[PDB]
């Protein structure tokens, strides 16, 4: 389940980072 808690980490970071991609 470690993959769930990691990739869900990735989520928020990569979210922040992909936001500003998105313009």
């Amino acid at each position: 389940g470690v993959v769930d808690i990691l990739k869900g980490a990735a989520k928020d970071i990569a979210g922040h980072l992909a936001s500003k991609v998105m313009n």
